[PDB]
């Protein structure tokens, strides 16, 4: 029961790839410690090949089928629509890789002739075959990290004129059966600020709180042919059209399941039998069976009171706790069931009685107060990452600035606002290209932001607070200043002394960009504005956003 099959042949790139980070004139007013930083390339996809192949034993229990049947009797409540090939096609990300079949993303968008056509062939030939394997391109993804080398993650996705069919048929689905299964344990329904809300709560909800977060090694590989057909099942709960029921019973069983690799050359890398990190369904699979895995593990480990909060492969747990040592062996029995389940750990759950404590979806809760003193609880991370990718974007465009997704996702946060603010601002600025939209993405779905628009859409995200938050805890300014230490990256006090600079900048071009200088950069004046509701903010069409998680699923709003 092996995840992969390999036959040998190389996991190829589709460009020249870089792996040492570019330099150019402002790389060093942001980063000094060149060496530090590094993209993973295809040159290192041998050794993720390795880590992803094993073997997978699955032992399904009472307490398993118990939870699959609570989450179907949920699931059979979902009225699900079929999207026409145009609803489909208009959520096709403009940079979406071409089809192997003579049409483009673009082609797509603009509803060519020829990629509908080949769309509508694709579709009959779901309804027509439910057996014959679908060919899956198998790729390195070029990420950027801080040393201390990761091997390149693998992306495998079906062809353009496949994936529009997913939509098709599973989009409606995969955006509205999570929440309808999970309730409030699905954590792609919040934006940060509903996070930290959900959180606080559950951790206050309980007598003596007791919370943790389950790290599964390689999840995509751990997902079993049973996973995929379970997932499936709960698909088939929802009130959908026999089309729909048909072409998701074909996707499952020649897409989903498993299929044939190809590499950019069009050679066979091998065989796939775990779930696909490209498909429409990788992240709500992901969030479906981790719930379910991790709801009957919480059954078996006796753990009382559980909630869950699940994110794909990423999972948290608060409950009541029955002292320090009850509650180590009630991890080892709760890694021991998830374990038989087909999802072992990668480092061993540790047990935190301090929410702030607690890492999930890379990020930990904090405090901070707002101008009228109140404690304002917000998300925040370890800069490390979000630093090393603001330095190569400083130096390249890239397909998603991950720069633009952590300014608007960790607006409240003191390196967000003092070093990403000010240093993305002063080179738009300088390049006149503040109206100029830039993709990002945000749960996995990608946007298209203009950097103008960030004072109002934080406003929509965080509230007024996002721009008025002061007296950061003694930890989080240490591991801030710790890590502008290690990267070497200029102390907060010269980026106060840089916005001062941007925000004088953004007030003289005025309008739009001199209500950036105005919200996002009053941290940095002594004689601070009162800031007031922006009447732009009311307009936005912030519909689509925190729906559902969308991970390697070509999804664009
Ligand atoms: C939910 O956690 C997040 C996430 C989580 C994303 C996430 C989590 C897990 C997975 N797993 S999978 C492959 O199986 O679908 C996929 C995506 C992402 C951001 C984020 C940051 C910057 N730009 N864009 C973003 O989406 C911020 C937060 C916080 C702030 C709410 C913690």
């Amino acid at each position: 029961h092996m995840s992969y099959t390999w036959t040998g042949a190389l996991i190829t790139p589709c460009a020249a790839e870089e792996s040492k980070l570019p330099i150019n004139a402002l790389s060093n007013s942001l980063l000094r410690h060149h060496n530090m930083v590094y993209a993973t390339t295809s040159r290192s996809a041998g050794l993720r090949q390795k880590k992803v192949t094993f073997d997978r034993l699955q032992v399904l229990d009472d307490h398993y089928r118990d939870v699959l049947k609570e989450m179907k009797a949920k699931a059979s409540t979902v009225k699900a629509k079929l999207l026409s090939v145009e609803e489909a096609c208009k959520l096709t990300p403009p940079h979406s890789a071409k089809s192997k079949f003579g049409y483009g993303a673009k082609d797509v968008r603009n509803l060519s002739s020829k990629a509908v056509n080949h769309i509508h062939s694709v579709w009959k030939d779901l309804l027509e075959d439910t057996v014959t394997p679908i060919d899956t391109t198998i790729m390195a993804k070029n990420e950027v990290f801080c040393v201390q080398r990761k091997p390149a993650r693998l992306i495998v996705f079906p062809d353009l004129g496949v994936r529009v069919c997913e939509k098709m048929a599973l989009y409606d689905v995969v955006s509205t059966l999570p929440q309808v299964v999970m309730g409030s344990s699905y954590g792609f329904q919040y934006s940060p600020g509903q996070r930290v809300e959900f959180l606080v709560n559950t951790w206050k909800s309980k007598k003596n709180p007791m919370g943790f977060s389950y790290d599964t090694r390689c999840f995509d590989s751990t997902v079993t042919e049973n996973d995929i057909r379970v997932e499936e099942s709960i698909y088939q709960c929802c009130d959908l059209a026999p089309e729909a029921r048909q072409a998701i019973k074909s996707l499952t069983e020649r897409l989903y399941i498993g299929g044939p690799l190809t590499n950019s050359k069009g050679q066979n890398c091998g065989y796939r039998r775990c779930r696909a990190s490209g498909v429409l369904t990788t992240s709500c699979g992901n969030t479906l069976t981790c719930y379910l895995k991790a709801s009957a593990a919480c059954r078996a480990a006796k753990l009382q009171d559980c909630t869950m909060l699940v994110n794909g492969d990423d999972l948290v747990v608060i409950c009541e706790s029955a002292g320090t040592q009850e509650d180590a062996a009630s991890l080892r029995v709760f890694t021991e069931a998830m374990t038989r389940y087909s999802a072992p750990p990668g480092d061993p759950p540790q047990p935190e009685y301090d929410l702030e404590l607690i890492t999930s979806c890379s990020s930990n809760v904090s405090v901070a107060h707002d101008a009228s003193g109140k404690r304002v609880y917000y998300l925040t991370r370890d800069p490390t990452t979000p630093l090393a990718r603001a330095a190569w974007e400083t130096a390249r465009h890239t397909p998603v600035n991950s720069w633009l997704g952590n300014i608007i996702m960790y607006a409240p946060t003191l390196w967000a606002r003092m070093i990403l603010m000010t240093h993305f601002f002063s080179i738009l600025l300088a390049q006149e290209q503040l109206e100029k939209a830039l993709d990002c993405q945000i749960y996995g779905a990608c946007y298209s932001i203009e950097p103008l628009d960030l004072p109002q859409i934080i406003e929509r995200l965080h509230g007024l607070s996002a721009f008025s938050l002061h007296s950061y805890s003694p930890g989080e300014i240490n591991r801030v200043a710790s890590c502008l230490r290690k990267l070497g990256v200029p102390p907060l006090r010269v980026w106060r002394h840089r916005a001062r600079s941007v925000r004088a900048r953004l007030l003289s071009q005025g309008g739009r960009a001199a209500t950036c200088g105005k919200y996002l950069f009053n941290w940095a004046v002594k004689t601070k504005l009162k800031l007031t509701p922006i009447p732009a903010a009311s307009r936005l069409d912030l519909s689509g956003w925190f729906v559902a998680g969308y991970s390697g699923g070509d999804i664009y709003h």
